[PDB]
Protein backbone atom coordinates (compact mmCIF):
# COMPACT_ATOMS: atom_id res chain seq x y z
CA UNK A 1 0.00 0.00 0.00
CA UNK A 2 0.84 3.62 -0.43
CA UNK A 3 -0.53 7.05 0.53
CA UNK A 4 -0.03 10.58 -0.84
CA UNK A 5 -1.21 13.84 1.01
CA UNK A 6 -0.79 17.48 0.02
CA UNK A 7 0.63 19.59 2.73
CA UNK A 8 0.22 23.45 3.09
CA UNK A 9 1.99 26.22 4.94
CA UNK A 10 -0.21 27.66 7.70
CA UNK A 11 0.72 31.18 6.83
CA UNK A 12 2.46 33.32 4.28
CA UNK A 13 5.96 32.93 6.12
CA UNK A 14 5.95 28.97 5.98
CA UNK A 15 6.19 28.87 9.79
CA UNK A 16 4.67 25.24 9.54
CA UNK A 17 2.80 22.96 7.22
CA UNK A 18 -0.33 20.99 8.02
CA UNK A 19 -1.61 17.85 6.23
CA UNK A 20 -5.13 16.50 6.56
CA UNK A 21 -5.62 13.25 8.45
CA UNK A 22 -8.68 11.14 8.72
CA UNK A 23 -9.22 9.82 12.22
CA UNK A 24 -12.01 7.41 13.34
CA UNK A 25 -15.16 5.96 11.65
CA UNK A 26 -16.96 7.69 10.09
CA UNK A 27 -13.78 9.78 9.35
CA UNK A 28 -13.06 12.97 11.35
CA UNK A 29 -10.56 15.07 9.36
CA UNK A 30 -8.12 17.10 11.34
CA UNK A 31 -5.24 19.16 9.99
CA UNK A 32 -1.95 18.08 11.77
CA UNK A 33 1.60 19.19 11.79
CA UNK A 34 3.68 16.30 10.43
CA UNK A 35 6.81 16.46 12.80
CA UNK A 36 9.94 14.36 12.12
CA UNK A 37 11.27 15.74 15.36
CA UNK A 38 8.75 13.95 17.77
CA UNK A 39 6.98 10.59 18.07
CA UNK A 40 3.57 11.50 19.38
CA UNK A 41 0.36 11.70 17.39
CA UNK A 42 -1.99 13.91 19.57
CA UNK A 43 -4.82 16.05 18.71
CA UNK A 44 -7.25 18.57 20.28
CA UNK A 45 -10.52 16.73 21.22
CA UNK A 46 -13.86 16.54 23.12
CA UNK A 47 -11.53 16.16 26.29
CA UNK A 48 -9.49 19.35 26.05
CA UNK A 49 -10.35 22.13 28.65
CA UNK A 50 -12.73 24.41 26.79
CA UNK A 51 -11.05 27.59 27.45
CA UNK A 52 -7.85 26.05 25.98
CA UNK A 53 -9.73 25.47 22.66
CA UNK A 54 -9.64 28.35 19.93
CA UNK A 55 -11.03 27.55 16.45
CA UNK A 56 -9.18 24.14 16.16
CA UNK A 57 -11.27 21.11 14.85
CA UNK A 58 -11.57 18.59 17.62
CA UNK A 59 -11.59 14.76 17.70
CA UNK A 60 -14.56 13.26 19.55
CA UNK A 61 -13.65 9.67 20.44
CA UNK A 62 -17.23 9.06 21.30
CA UNK A 63 -18.45 9.62 17.79
CA UNK A 64 -16.08 7.05 16.36
CA UNK A 65 -17.13 3.42 16.29
CA UNK A 66 -13.59 2.08 16.09
CA UNK A 67 -12.21 4.05 18.98
CA UNK A 68 -10.94 2.15 22.01
CA UNK A 69 -9.67 3.78 25.19
CA UNK A 70 -6.27 2.45 26.15
CA UNK A 71 -6.79 1.66 29.82
CA UNK A 72 -4.38 3.37 32.18
CA UNK A 73 -2.14 5.07 29.58
CA UNK A 74 -1.37 8.77 29.85
CA UNK A 75 1.02 11.00 28.03
CA UNK A 76 2.94 14.32 28.60
CA UNK A 77 5.25 16.13 26.26
CA UNK A 78 7.16 19.44 26.17
CA UNK A 79 8.69 20.72 22.90
CA UNK A 80 11.91 22.71 22.05
CA UNK A 81 10.00 26.05 21.91
CA UNK A 82 8.48 25.53 25.42
CA UNK A 83 4.92 24.42 24.41
CA UNK A 84 3.54 21.34 25.94
CA UNK A 85 0.44 19.12 26.10
CA UNK A 86 -0.82 16.04 28.06
CA UNK A 87 -3.88 13.77 28.23
CA UNK A 88 -4.99 10.07 27.73
CA UNK A 89 -4.91 7.71 24.84
CA UNK A 90 -7.23 5.98 22.50
CA UNK A 91 -6.43 3.62 19.54
CA UNK A 92 -8.58 4.21 16.35
CA UNK A 93 -8.22 3.97 12.56
CA UNK A 94 -6.06 6.67 11.04
CA UNK A 95 -5.73 7.45 7.33
CA UNK A 96 -3.25 9.58 5.42
CA UNK A 97 -3.85 10.08 1.70
CA UNK A 98 -5.54 6.72 1.35
CA UNK A 99 -3.09 4.82 3.57
CA UNK A 100 -4.94 3.24 6.54
CA UNK A 101 -3.59 2.02 9.80
CA UNK A 102 -5.92 0.35 12.30
CA UNK A 103 -5.22 0.39 16.00
CA UNK A 104 -2.97 3.49 15.80
CA UNK A 105 -2.60 5.32 19.18
CA UNK A 106 -4.28 8.74 19.02
CA UNK A 107 -3.34 10.76 22.03
CA UNK A 108 -6.18 12.90 23.24
CA UNK A 109 -5.24 16.20 24.78
CA UNK A 110 -6.75 17.18 28.11
CA UNK A 111 -4.65 20.31 28.39
CA UNK A 112 -2.81 22.33 25.83
CA UNK A 113 -0.19 25.19 26.33
CA UNK A 114 -1.00 28.82 25.22
CA UNK A 115 0.96 28.66 21.90
CA UNK A 116 -1.26 25.70 20.82
CA UNK A 117 -4.64 27.32 21.76
CA UNK A 118 -3.48 30.46 19.84
CA UNK A 119 -2.60 28.58 16.64
CA UNK A 120 -5.95 28.08 15.18
CA UNK A 121 -4.84 26.21 11.99
CA UNK A 122 -3.09 23.20 13.80
CA UNK A 123 -5.34 20.52 15.15
CA UNK A 124 -2.48 18.48 16.65
CA UNK A 125 0.83 16.84 15.58
CA UNK A 126 1.56 13.49 13.85
CA UNK A 127 5.04 12.41 14.99
CA UNK A 128 7.55 10.80 12.57
CA UNK A 129 10.87 10.48 14.60
CA UNK A 130 11.81 7.01 16.24
CA UNK A 131 9.15 5.44 18.52
CA UNK A 132 11.73 5.55 21.39
CA UNK A 133 10.82 9.32 21.77
CA UNK A 134 7.10 8.44 22.33
CA UNK A 135 5.74 9.91 25.56
CA UNK A 136 2.89 7.42 26.29
CA UNK A 137 3.36 5.70 29.62
CA UNK A 138 3.81 2.93 30.82
CA UNK A 139 4.18 1.38 27.37
CA UNK A 140 5.38 3.54 24.45
CA UNK A 141 3.04 3.62 21.40
CA UNK A 142 4.55 3.25 17.84
CA UNK A 143 4.33 6.11 15.33
CA UNK A 144 1.98 6.03 12.28
CA UNK A 145 4.93 5.10 10.14
CA UNK A 146 6.08 2.19 12.39
CA UNK A 147 2.51 0.90 12.23
CA UNK A 148 2.10 1.31 8.38
CA UNK A 149 5.60 -0.37 7.65
CA UNK A 150 4.24 -3.93 7.27
CA UNK A 151 1.82 -2.69 4.60
CA UNK A 152 3.98 -0.27 2.73
CA UNK A 153 5.11 -1.07 -0.81
CA UNK A 154 8.69 0.14 0.44
CA UNK A 155 9.54 1.21 4.15
CA UNK A 156 9.94 4.87 3.43
CA UNK A 157 8.20 8.26 3.35
CA UNK A 158 9.32 11.43 1.54
CA UNK A 159 8.91 15.11 2.40
CA UNK A 160 8.45 17.55 -0.56
CA UNK A 161 7.73 20.83 1.16
CA UNK A 162 7.04 23.97 -0.82
CA UNK A 163 8.42 27.50 -0.67
CA UNK A 164 5.27 29.59 -0.18
CA UNK A 165 3.17 26.83 -1.90
CA UNK A 166 1.83 23.41 -1.28
CA UNK A 167 3.91 20.28 -1.15
CA UNK A 168 3.51 16.61 -0.62
CA UNK A 169 4.11 13.91 1.95
CA UNK A 170 4.07 10.31 0.34
CA UNK A 171 4.34 6.96 2.11
CA UNK A 172 5.75 3.79 0.67
CA UNK A 173 6.86 4.96 -2.66
CA UNK A 174 9.46 7.41 -4.25
CA UNK A 175 8.12 9.72 -6.99
CA UNK A 176 10.93 10.05 -9.52
CA UNK A 177 9.00 12.87 -11.33
CA UNK A 178 9.52 15.09 -8.20
CA UNK A 179 13.23 15.75 -8.06
CA UNK A 180 16.16 16.09 -10.54
CA UNK A 181 19.55 14.28 -10.41
CA UNK A 182 19.57 11.17 -8.21
CA UNK A 183 19.13 10.84 -4.43
CA UNK A 184 22.23 10.81 -2.19
CA UNK A 185 21.78 8.72 0.95
CA UNK A 186 23.45 9.37 4.26
CA UNK A 187 23.66 7.27 7.47
CA UNK A 188 21.36 8.04 10.39
CA UNK A 189 22.20 7.65 14.03
CA UNK A 190 19.11 6.72 16.09
CA UNK A 191 20.94 7.08 19.49
CA UNK A 192 18.82 10.15 20.40
CA UNK A 193 15.67 8.90 18.76
CA UNK A 194 15.95 11.53 16.02
CA UNK A 195 16.46 11.40 12.18
CA UNK A 196 20.09 12.39 13.13
CA UNK A 197 22.81 12.69 10.46
CA UNK A 198 26.02 14.32 9.68
CA UNK A 199 26.53 16.97 7.04
CA UNK A 200 29.90 17.07 5.23
CA UNK A 201 30.30 20.87 5.11
CA UNK A 202 28.97 24.13 3.69
CA UNK A 203 29.42 26.98 1.28
CA UNK A 204 28.15 30.53 1.38
CA UNK A 205 27.22 31.98 -2.00
CA UNK A 206 29.87 31.39 -4.75
CA UNK A 207 32.70 30.87 -2.29
CA UNK A 208 34.49 27.67 -1.20
CA UNK A 209 32.85 24.49 0.21
CA UNK A 210 34.40 23.92 3.73
CA UNK A 211 34.62 20.30 4.85
CA UNK A 212 33.39 20.29 8.44
CA UNK A 213 31.18 17.82 10.19
CA UNK A 214 27.74 19.16 11.01
CA UNK A 215 25.93 16.75 13.15
CA UNK A 216 22.20 17.65 13.06
CA UNK A 217 18.70 16.48 12.85
CA UNK A 218 16.22 16.64 9.93
CA UNK A 219 12.92 18.08 11.40
CA UNK A 220 9.97 19.08 9.34
CA UNK A 221 8.51 20.48 12.74
CA UNK A 222 11.24 23.16 13.09
CA UNK A 223 10.72 26.35 11.15
CA UNK A 224 14.18 27.56 10.52
CA UNK A 225 17.84 26.46 9.96
CA UNK A 226 19.90 26.22 13.20
CA UNK A 227 23.70 25.92 12.61
CA UNK A 228 26.79 26.30 14.78
CA UNK A 229 27.43 29.93 15.61
CA UNK A 230 30.75 30.23 13.54
CA UNK A 231 29.09 28.85 10.38
CA UNK A 232 26.07 31.29 10.85
CA UNK A 233 28.50 34.14 11.32
CA UNK A 234 30.31 33.39 8.05
CA UNK A 235 26.89 33.48 6.19
CA UNK A 236 25.80 36.86 7.66
CA UNK A 237 29.27 38.30 7.08
CA UNK A 238 28.33 38.34 3.29
CA UNK A 239 25.27 40.64 3.92
CA UNK A 240 26.19 44.24 4.44
CA UNK A 241 23.19 45.43 6.50
CA UNK A 242 22.96 42.35 8.52
CA UNK A 243 23.34 42.21 12.20
CA UNK A 244 22.66 40.18 15.32
CA UNK A 245 19.73 41.71 17.28
CA UNK A 246 19.28 40.78 21.00
CA UNK A 247 15.84 42.33 20.90
CA UNK A 248 14.54 40.29 18.05
CA UNK A 249 16.43 37.12 18.84
CA UNK A 250 18.86 36.62 15.94
CA UNK A 251 20.27 37.98 12.72
CA UNK A 252 18.19 40.68 10.96
CA UNK A 253 18.88 42.27 7.61
CA UNK A 254 17.45 44.98 5.33
CA UNK A 255 14.54 43.24 3.53
CA UNK A 256 15.85 45.03 0.48
CA UNK A 257 19.00 42.86 0.21
CA UNK A 258 19.48 39.96 -2.25
CA UNK A 259 20.95 37.28 0.09
CA UNK A 260 23.60 34.73 -0.96
CA UNK A 261 22.61 31.08 -1.33
CA UNK A 262 23.65 28.47 1.30
CA UNK A 263 24.87 24.99 0.26
CA UNK A 264 25.19 22.07 2.78
CA UNK A 265 26.87 18.82 1.95
CA UNK A 266 25.26 15.47 1.86
CA UNK A 267 28.19 12.95 1.36
CA UNK A 268 29.52 14.05 -1.97
CA UNK A 269 26.44 15.88 -2.91
CA UNK A 270 25.52 19.53 -2.41
CA UNK A 271 22.05 20.96 -1.69
CA UNK A 272 21.75 24.67 -2.51
CA UNK A 273 19.20 26.73 -0.60
CA UNK A 274 18.30 29.83 -2.67
CA UNK A 275 19.05 33.17 -0.93
CA UNK A 276 15.29 33.95 -1.05
CA UNK A 277 14.26 30.93 1.05
CA UNK A 278 16.71 32.48 3.77
CA UNK A 279 14.64 35.71 3.79
CA UNK A 280 12.12 34.58 6.40
CA UNK A 281 10.10 37.81 6.31
CA UNK A 282 9.89 41.23 7.96
CA UNK A 283 10.02 41.63 11.72
CA UNK A 284 6.57 43.24 11.67
CA UNK A 285 4.24 44.04 8.54
CA UNK A 286 5.77 47.14 6.85
CA UNK A 287 9.15 47.03 8.52
CA UNK A 288 12.27 47.65 6.57
CA UNK A 289 14.02 44.90 8.64
CA UNK A 290 13.70 41.21 7.89
CA UNK A 291 14.34 38.01 9.96
CA UNK A 292 17.16 35.74 8.76
CA UNK A 293 16.23 32.07 8.17
CA UNK A 294 19.76 30.85 9.26
CA UNK A 295 20.13 31.18 13.01
CA UNK A 296 22.71 29.96 15.65
CA UNK A 297 22.02 26.62 17.39
CA UNK A 298 24.36 27.69 20.28
CA UNK A 299 21.37 27.99 22.74
CA UNK A 300 19.39 24.80 21.50
CA UNK A 301 22.39 22.39 22.00
CA UNK A 302 21.91 20.50 18.69
CA UNK A 303 21.92 21.64 14.98
CA UNK A 304 18.53 21.56 13.23
CA UNK A 305 17.82 21.09 9.51
CA UNK A 306 14.47 22.59 9.71
CA UNK A 307 11.98 23.93 7.03
CA UNK A 308 14.24 26.49 5.49
CA UNK A 309 16.59 23.55 4.51
CA UNK A 310 14.10 20.85 3.96
CA UNK A 311 12.12 22.84 1.45
CA UNK A 312 15.09 23.31 -0.95
CA UNK A 313 15.26 19.48 -1.37
CA UNK A 314 13.27 16.20 -1.98
CA UNK A 315 13.80 14.22 1.25
CA UNK A 316 13.62 10.55 1.84
CA UNK A 317 13.20 9.15 5.33
CA UNK A 318 14.11 5.50 4.67
CA UNK A 319 12.78 3.52 7.67
CA UNK A 320 14.45 0.11 6.87
CA UNK A 321 16.10 -1.81 9.82
CA UNK A 322 19.20 0.29 9.20
CA UNK A 323 17.48 3.69 8.46
CA UNK A 324 19.10 6.22 6.19
CA UNK A 325 18.09 9.72 4.87
CA UNK A 326 18.30 10.60 1.11
CA UNK A 327 18.43 14.15 -0.36
CA UNK A 328 17.73 15.14 -3.96
CA UNK A 329 17.78 18.65 -5.54
CA UNK A 330 14.31 19.56 -6.97
C1 LIG B 1 9.90 14.12 23.37
C2 LIG B 1 10.21 15.57 23.03
C3 LIG B 1 10.71 15.70 21.54
C4 LIG B 1 12.23 15.66 21.56
C5 LIG B 1 10.24 17.10 21.11
N1 LIG B 1 10.84 17.47 19.80
C6 LIG B 1 10.87 18.81 19.52
O1 LIG B 1 10.65 19.63 20.39
C7 LIG B 1 11.16 19.30 18.11
C8 LIG B 1 9.79 19.35 17.38
O2 LIG B 1 10.04 19.43 16.00
C9 LIG B 1 9.04 20.68 17.77
C10 LIG B 1 7.66 20.70 17.09
C11 LIG B 1 6.81 21.94 17.13
C12 LIG B 1 5.58 21.92 16.27
C13 LIG B 1 6.28 22.32 18.62
N2 LIG B 1 9.87 21.83 17.24
C14 LIG B 1 10.15 22.86 18.09
O3 LIG B 1 9.96 22.79 19.27
C15 LIG B 1 10.68 24.12 17.46
C16 LIG B 1 11.88 24.74 18.11
C17 LIG B 1 13.00 24.77 17.10
C18 LIG B 1 14.26 25.11 17.93
C19 LIG B 1 13.82 26.42 18.61
N3 LIG B 1 14.29 26.42 19.98
C20 LIG B 1 14.75 27.70 20.40
S1 LIG B 1 15.35 27.94 21.94
N4 LIG B 1 14.73 28.81 19.51
C21 LIG B 1 15.25 30.05 20.10
N5 LIG B 1 9.62 25.00 17.07
C22 LIG B 1 9.53 25.66 15.96
O4 LIG B 1 10.44 25.72 15.15
C23 LIG B 1 8.29 26.50 15.74
C24 LIG B 1 7.30 25.63 14.91
C25 LIG B 1 5.89 26.18 14.86
C26 LIG B 1 5.51 27.22 14.10
C27 LIG B 1 4.20 27.77 14.02
C28 LIG B 1 3.24 27.15 14.81
C29 LIG B 1 3.61 26.06 15.61
C30 LIG B 1 4.91 25.56 15.66
N6 LIG B 1 8.56 27.72 15.02
S2 LIG B 1 9.11 29.04 15.92
O5 LIG B 1 8.00 29.34 16.91
O6 LIG B 1 10.29 28.87 16.61
N7 LIG B 1 9.10 30.43 14.90
C31 LIG B 1 7.72 31.00 14.96
C32 LIG B 1 10.01 31.47 15.53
Amino acid sequence: STGSATTTPIDSLDDAYITPVQIGTPAQTLNLDFDTGSSDLWVFSSETTASEVDGQTIYTPSKSTTAKLLSGATWSISYGDGSSSSGDVYTDTVSVGGLTVTGQAVESAKKVSSSFTEDSTIDGLLGLAFSTLNTVSPTQQKTFFDNAKASLDSPVFTADLGYHAPGTYNFGFIDTTAYTGSITYTAVSTKQGFWEWTSTGYAVGSGTFKSTSIDGIADTGTTLLYLPATVVSAYWAQVSGAKSSSSVGGYVFPCSATLPSFTFGVGSARIVIPGDYIDFGPISTGSSSCFGGIQSSAGIGINIFGDVALKAAFVVFNGATTPTLGFASK
